């Protein structure tokens, strides 16, 4: 399941090579001269997240460090590859959101993030948070608690809070808040649930919840809670 | 058309090097020092796409050999230009898309893209296309086809897929999708006519049509064909 | 108050060098060897505006001369930090907003644009400007009017226009358009007044006006005036 | 002759890339862009010096268009460098492919770049010609006051040290090591520094002090501090050198 | 011992870097990051190797892989530069921590670069290892062709100028100052370089050409250009050299 | 004296400036950066010295207030650096501007760089005089231990490969060429590096060597290795030198 989506990658990597020049080392550096997908992401995310006061090489040994400590760290990027090329159709290759996809690299991100919190590096996943802000438009709160097979598509906008949950694959796109509401200290932030879809510019405030394969339409601002395998939509949301 | 959009940029220049003797050299190097609208391009994109896989020097190559082999896409740019300057009324010089507009930049990269998509080099286009998404938070998918005389205004959040189309004289702004739906597996985007106008956070899904001189407002979500002239608006669009 | 929010951000510093040592000292060359907030601040907009045709020694002059000649540019931003902390309860932290928060930099960067504009250097502040759009997401015309004590919260994708105004005690948050609407040049955008709260994606259109202690809702497109105390919401919006 | 090899090296070079690129393949995309996607050593070279010579106040975009520029109101200066790659593969025995001197030589970068130096010296674009020979001093360790009037088919190899005035002469087909002096007494202004004239071999080390000639074919001994004219076809050496 | 050596070294560099982190908070997180996050020397040279050679073309991220199969296939350069780092320690009076050649001192890193790219030579990787030496000679200024052998407990102060050829030795325990060259005559190929022999010390600007033997324990004046071999424990100094 | 050089110097920097941005339009912004925006030489000085030492460990932004914290506790090293400027101005024929050293000459550079290590190392901030030390002999290489003390109107043209120890002594007025190393025999500890008295002139590539004293307005030939002292006003040369 892991050791097939890279044998994959590896092989993509080969034919990428061959047929582009000018991205051949590029390509050789960071997929076929690695063994597996561990030693790939930390690469790849080692260079997304370098800056003056971190650089790639110093950062690597952090996420080399998080990978130890919690292997399924990888697994949890395995299926979140394997779910934006079967969701995405324009996504024809398993390499694609490793070597590109800003939602990608900002979810893995996310989740260096969630491990060094827990631990109590505090000062650290923040930082790594605003990081992550900035260089892809994803200001995904550390402290919020994330699965497995989960696709950002096009992910410039989106904004999760702290006490958030998202669940095994869902799949997100661009400018979707899963922010709070007004006043209530404590917990504050949606539960969105196992297989649901969430839609461009999808608003949803509160400590609410949308149930499993759910659907939030484009534009929708979701206060009241959609129960599983409904359809929500409009301003603000009720099913239809 | 063109050798006088050319000739008001160096003017413009000449006049901002003498009062802004901090980017004189920016402006020299930039604008002054070339002969044409290609080369001011050329030198402009490869800053603005460069990167440590790939620097300016080895991207203005590119887009030499781009320009050199389909001369238009400097004609569409100066259309583009001319429209940003009469559209944009806090735009008041010719130069300042060309050297600052992120949308413009986004607009002419997709071009480039453009061309390698369509002669075969498709894995040099999907970098492309990423680099201008973290560059510029503009996520044009290549293969879609884009005309001429097009504004992309404030653009951080455009995005548009794989089989979308505009056509010569559209603005549009930021956060606005011409996205899929749901399931529709082929041709899945709109298909945005001449002359519209596109507003902020306009979501606009499936494969559907919006024709002439028409009105996307603010906020739309827009799931139903538009008539030339007419004008949408609201959570699902309806004519008004 | 302003001396009080600095003593803190220095204890801060302090202990968030002893316990994360990745970032010591980082901690120690952003804030801690500094006297005051004016060099905190400097020190941070100078790195967080460095370009290769400006890098940040030399931004620093230009921000250090604009604080020099309005002092009160520094008692803003602390207003501004006070703001954050207290709105925002993912922020524990007065140095966090100084430290980390692009909302945070991108309206001090327009304060330094404002000053700038308002002296005659006009082309130096469309640089800063768009410089600010493409490092952090959000497009304030420097022409633009802005008070103290504002907060911009997660502030991927702000736009406001040269005529603009927002005054003291103001809430801004993601995808946030004070924008225009159709032909009327001139004045042409809204006047946010004090104490206001606007919500994610919030389009709001035309000079019209928002009066005090109001409340936009996420979504919200925002064509006719909204009272004092009052909240409006909805495509368009009207009162609930 | 200079224009043929113009040709013989370029070919020589782009066969040499094909081949770096198959059995490399974390350079081949370096290789790829220097070398294969260009149709003459022009064209290389003037990528390889902006590269080279790029700085903050100064980045390889804008370096190449003053290269080209050079290049296309003196095209001499490509073939020289031509004469410099070939004196460097057949004279240093360590060096055997045309295309290590272009990729990776310093001394041959720093000769180069001396002739756009001299180039904008003699348009009278001196502000720039003195911004990049202090560059070339600091990047490669080769200080040559753009003034100084320089031949080809120059080997300098392994560049560091050397320092060349702004009277001095050398002529074709001369060989310098590292630590060369072509410098003045301390004495005199104007015409102060050495003529060498052609096919000169100059030691490690070596200094030549005032505007004294170094005769064709002569060879100038390691260490040597050269006072008195050299004779052609002669070896000096010692300090100061002697006739030995 | 080697080994003796790797753990006695890494020990004192730990407990220089504690102590330098709290007298130094600019450096701080450079101390934290080279030196206390990790667990031995191997570790550390390749994140200092790593950056020191970083460029355009090849980031340190990349090198650092590089460096780290080396180690892995050949962890005995990694107890050499544990005996350079001794040797710079009790040789070098200006000297007196452990941890300063590792963070600081060009040639000690050039010497572990020649080391990488010597590995590189001899597993058939040229190409690689001449884009190296190369970045080696502009970065710090010593030009060390790969092929060159080597040994251990070597001290490059102040290593500015030094130039070493294909085919020579340097055996354990010798001192070698700034602008020393081991070359040739200019009139041999092959076997053309000199041999030096254990605990010889050269003296700066030293040039010693030709296929001749340094033997064990001679000092080389300074300045001088040595001809002849030079017998053990003998000093050589002059223009050339003679026995004194 | 010097602080009257203080502002001779700048008013002809400042005027230079001028004429310079108006004739080289792709430097201009250089030339307002760097000159035309500060109202004295100390505020150009530190500007020149945080990008030229500048680093991924430390970045110019950074190093400008160390070398600001340095010239407001001790502003005579701004005077001091004026003189230097002043002595390259009249004594090296090729330098016609007095913005030159400030701009491009890294000689220059690296002795205002000393000057804030020594500042430093006299503070007790030895860690950092030594990385700022090493970073100079990188990127400008020139290596002086910062305990040395060095003085004013000082040339060092052209400076590549100068070596000064920790216990040296060069005073006023002193020129110093291409690869001069101020040193030890390699016998002694403590005090053992020469000094070096006012308006001395010290040829390329001259070795001295010992805790020997080169007297006032001497002059040490190039190529020299000086092992005894010299007396005031009087020439030494040769290997070893002899008074001639
Ligand atoms: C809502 C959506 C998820 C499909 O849900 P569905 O369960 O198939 O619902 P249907 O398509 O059958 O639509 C049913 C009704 O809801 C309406 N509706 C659909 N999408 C809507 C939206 N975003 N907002 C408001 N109403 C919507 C339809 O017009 C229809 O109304 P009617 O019955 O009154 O005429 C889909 O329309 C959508 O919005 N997808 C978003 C994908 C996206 O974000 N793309 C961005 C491009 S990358
Ligand atoms: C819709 C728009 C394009 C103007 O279209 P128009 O053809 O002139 O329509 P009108 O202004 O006459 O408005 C007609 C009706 O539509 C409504 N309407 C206008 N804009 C609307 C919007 N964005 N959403 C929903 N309804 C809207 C009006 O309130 C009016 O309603 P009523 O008749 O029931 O009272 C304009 O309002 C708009 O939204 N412009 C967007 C520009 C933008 O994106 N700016 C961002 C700042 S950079
Ligand atoms: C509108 C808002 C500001 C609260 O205002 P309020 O004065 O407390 O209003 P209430 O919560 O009492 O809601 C009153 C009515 O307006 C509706 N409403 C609330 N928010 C709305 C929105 N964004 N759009 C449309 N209608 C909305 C409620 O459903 C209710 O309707 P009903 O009475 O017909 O059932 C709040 O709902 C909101 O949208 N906050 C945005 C915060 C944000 O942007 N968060 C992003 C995460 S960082
Ligand atoms: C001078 C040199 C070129 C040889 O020239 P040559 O004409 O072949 O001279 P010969 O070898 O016959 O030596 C002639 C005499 O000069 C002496 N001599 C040779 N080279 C000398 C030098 N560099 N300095 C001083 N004396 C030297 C010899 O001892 C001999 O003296 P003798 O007649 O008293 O025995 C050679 O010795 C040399 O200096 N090569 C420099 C190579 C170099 O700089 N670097 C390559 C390494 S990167
Ligand atoms: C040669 C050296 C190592 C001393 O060796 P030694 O065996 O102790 O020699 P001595 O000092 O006894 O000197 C012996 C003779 O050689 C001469 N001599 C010494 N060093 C010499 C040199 N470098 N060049 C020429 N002659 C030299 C002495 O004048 C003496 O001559 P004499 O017998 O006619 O009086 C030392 O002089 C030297 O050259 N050290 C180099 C240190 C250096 O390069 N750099 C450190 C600074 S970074
Ligand atoms: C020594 C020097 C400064 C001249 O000093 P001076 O007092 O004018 O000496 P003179 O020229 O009268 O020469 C006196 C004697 O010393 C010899 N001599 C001069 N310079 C010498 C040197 N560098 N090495 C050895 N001998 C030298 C002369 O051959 C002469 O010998 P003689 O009496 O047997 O004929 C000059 O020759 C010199 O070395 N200048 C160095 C310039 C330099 O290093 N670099 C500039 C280029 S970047």
């Amino acid at each position: 399941e892991l050791e097939i989506v890279w044998k994959n990658i590896k092989a993509e990597a080969r034919a990428l090579a061959d047929c582009e020049p000018m991205l051949a080392s590029f390509y050789h550096a960071t997929l076929l001269k690695h063994e597996n997908l561990g030693s790939a992401l930390s690469y790849m995310l080692a260079n997304k997240l370098a800056s003056p006061i971190m650089p790639a090489i110093a950062i690597r040994e952090v996420v080399e460090e998080a990978y130890a400590a919690d292997p399924e760290m990888i697994a949890s990027a395995a299926c979140d590859i394997q779910a934006v090329r079967t969701r995405d159709p324009a996504v024809d290759k398993y390499s694609t959101p490793l070597l590109y996809l800003k939602g990608f690299h900002a979810l893995q991100a996310y989740r260096i993030g969630h491990w060094l919190w827990n631990k109590g590096r505090r000062a650290l996943a923040i930082f790594l948070q605003n990081q992550v802000s900035v260089s892809f438009q994803v200001d995904i709160h550390p402290a919020a608690k994330i699965g497995r097979g989960i696709m950002l598509d096009h992910a410039t906008g989106i904004v999760v809070g702290e006490t958030a949950v998202i669940e095994d694959d869902v799949s997100i796109l661009q400018s979707v808040t899963l922010g709070g509401t007004g006043k209530t200290s404590g917990d504050r932030h949606p539960k969105i649930r196992e297989g649901v879809m969430i839609g461009a510019g999808a608003k949803i405030l509160g400590n609410i919840e949308v149930g499993r394969g759910a659907k939030i339409g484009a534009g929708s601002v979701v206060l009241q809670p959609v129960p599983p395998h409904t359809t929500a939509a409009g301003v603000p949301a009720r099913i239809v």
